[PDB]
């Protein structure tokens, strides 16, 4: 039947744009294709953590996998597992991977927690025509505080065990004349110190985050989505993927809507019609959406940039083995805490984090993910015979975020006299990984597929919410960006279109 809005996903641009309907006073209904995380599991837990991996950890796929970077240590916890309705999604394309979460939350379940804004010069750079004022006074101080942004107390910090891992990268970086910077989390830093000392269930600090934190990490179910549901205009319903996108004849939104059991077994179709769109379904999600929207006929009046400008964020990891004297622990906090920014704008640069390895026991080895500027970007084209948006990127495309990251970690090794890992993502000799992301920015970018607030060229309350609006690259972990954008445009279109 019909709402007056719908909010397709539930990740950070869906949840923002759903609050701000509500308190707005529009009645909204949010399809989220994946479950809304709350129910024990066989262990009494709600999720999987990376040593016991089962089918929670995982979307539709009959065998677990390890954490990337984690395979020699980690592969013999895989298990064979029922195709399910898991929390982690990887998205395989013919040469790239994309990790996304599926659940009432998005990626704020899966992800790392790290709260970074960009450098106002580079989001001056990658978005000139959106004023930067608004956004650095206004719209990234609200998404921090909505998110429940939080700092690492430094003394804990130096002192404990869990985060020796840092401490031990941060002495290294330093002999090559590289400083580092703390980066601020949603995971509750109160809790995890509490969590070291005994005294509450351990969830960062018992190898638990890409297949969800059973404590302590403030995902948008308990922050935004909270709050949208206290309005009493919000509405959430799980298990709901849409699959098509029409306009009516009097200019609202039809869409066909399927819903599945967690076995992934189809229950119903639905039709579902709003008067305001909102896609939230994320840079994958949203962008298949239009592509085949446009190619199959059903919005025929979008525009050629649906589809185009999409990166991975300059995403690439890669790992030193340290020196004997130098061991990183075999107690490792899963949240990371400190990062090295080596970015200043230029092709060179690179934000790099220290992740920590969940092996547990000392490996002796550094990991890292690297975010750099490169400016390949990619293509989703439809493919109308088996109705799936295809991404067209080639592993050449990531040479300069390779080259980039190799720059800067060979100053660090040569300081050190440490040599790379090249056994960590695979057989054959490779201390790059070069074909997995886990920030997807693009396929429906600011002001190309739609105007400066993400209404969707060629229609009318119709719009994008989320990491599809960004054009491939912001420079640091993206959540918080999307989050405060959502703020900026939501706002913009309650005030002028509802
Ligand atoms: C997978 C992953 C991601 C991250 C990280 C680790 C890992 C392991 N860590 S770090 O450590 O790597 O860095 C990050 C971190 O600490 N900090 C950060 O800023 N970002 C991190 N990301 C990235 C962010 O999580 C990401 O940028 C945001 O979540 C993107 O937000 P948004 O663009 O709003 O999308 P979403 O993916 O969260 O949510 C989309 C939702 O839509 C659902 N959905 C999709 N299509 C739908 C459809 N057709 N019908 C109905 N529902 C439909 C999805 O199921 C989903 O819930």
């Amino acid at each position: 039947g019909y709402v007056p809005a719908v909010v397709i996903g539930t990740g950070y641009g869906a949840a923002v744009s759903a609050l701000r309907l509500g308190e707005a006073g529009v009645q909204t209904l949010m399809l989220e294709m994946g479950q809304l995380w709350n129910q024990p599991g066989p262990d009494g837990n709600i999720f999987c953590g990376m040593l016991n991996p089962d089918k929670r950890s995982s979307w539709f796929k009959n065998r677990t996998e390890a954490p990337l970077g984690s395979f020699l240590w980690l592969d013999v916890v895989n298990r064979n597992i029922d195709p399910y309705a898991g929390v982690l999604d990887r998205v395989n394309y013919d040469q790239m991977s994309v990790y996304v979460g599926r659940g009432v939350g998005g990626g704020s379940l899966v992800n790392g927690g790290m709260a970074v804004e960009p450098k106002r010069s580079y989001f001056e750079e990658i978005l000139p025509r959106v004023d930067s004022s608004e956004m650095y006074d206004r719209y990234f101080p609200r998404a921090n505080s909505m998110l429940r942004v939080n700092h690492i107390d430094t003394k804990w910090f130096e002192d404990t065990e869990w985060y020796k891992f840092a401490r031990v990268s941060r002495e290294q970086a330093g002999k090559a004349g590289l400083g580092t910077v703390f980066v601020p989390n949603v995971y509750d830093f109160g809790y995890m110190q509490r969590e070291a000392a005994g005294e509450v269930p351990k969830s960062a600090l018992a190898t638990e985050v890409i297949y969800g934190n059973n404590h302590g990490k403030q995902s948008l179910d308990k922050t935004y989505l909270a709050a949208a549901l206290g309005t009493g205009k919000v509405t959430i319903q799980t298990l709901h993927q849409v699959k098509t996108i029409r306009q009516t004849k009097d200019g609202g939104y039809a869409l066909t809507v399927e819903q599945k059991d967690t076995d992934g077994k189809l229950l119903a179709t639905k039709e579902i019609s709003c008067r305001y769109l909102f896609l939230g379904a994320g840079s994958l999600g949203s962008t298949e959406l239009l592509v085949r929207a446009r190619d199959t006929g059903t919005l025929p009046n979008l525009n050629s940039e649906v589809g185009a400008g999409w990166g991975p964020n300059g995403n690439i990891m890669t790992a030193r083995a340290n020196h004997m004297w130098n061991p990183t622990g075999a107690h490792q906090s899963s949240i990371p805490a400190l990062g090295i920014d080596a970015w200043d704008n230029s092709d060179s640069s690179v934000f790099a984090e220290i992740a920590p390895m969940p092996a547990g026991l000392e490996t002796w080895v550094s990991l890292y993910l690297a975010i750099t500027k490169n400016p390949q970007r990619g293509t989703f084209v439809y493919d109308a015979a088996t109705d799936r948006a295809k991404l067209n990127w080639t592993r050449d495309q990531n040479a300069p975020a390779v080259n980039a990251a190799k720059a800067l970690f060979d100053r660090i090794n040569k300081a050190n006299g440490t040599i790379y890992r090249y056994d960590l993502f695979g057989t054959q000799l490779k201390a790059f990984a070069d074909d997995f992301c886990y920030h997807p920015l693009g396929g429906c970018v600011l002001g190309k597929a739609t105007d400066d607030y993400g209404r969707v060229a060629g229609y009318k309350n119709l719009y994008v919410t989320d990491g599809s609006l960004i054009p491939g690259s912001v420079g640091v972990n993206p959540f918080v960006t999307i989050t405060a954008l959502a703020e900026r445009n939501v706002e913009r279109i309650i005030k002028q279109d509802v």
